[PDB]
């Protein structure tokens, strides 16, 4: 499956995870896909919050999925 990724830009990443990954596995692709770093990064699945936790197949995600990247609250 190749899913895809949007950033604030707008800007279309594609993946190439699996429907029994997780998203905290996504994430960690669009770190380097794009080469940013998890510290203000949120995958984002139909404009809903996803969760480390949960999984693509879980999430109904499938291939062609876009996801959505936006930013986080601060740091410190």
């Amino acid at each position: 499956m190749q899913i895809f990724v949007k950033t604030l830009t707008g800007k279309t990443i594609t993946l190439e995870v699996e429907p029994s990954d997780t998203i905290e596995n996504v994430k960690a692709k669009i770190q380097d896909k794009e080469g940013i770093p998890p510290d203000q990064q949120r995958l984002i699945f139909a404009g809903k919050q996803l969760e480390d936790g949960r999984t693509l197949s879980d999430y109904n995600i499938q291939k062609e999925s876009t996801l959505h990247l936006v930013l986080r609250l601060r740091g410190g």
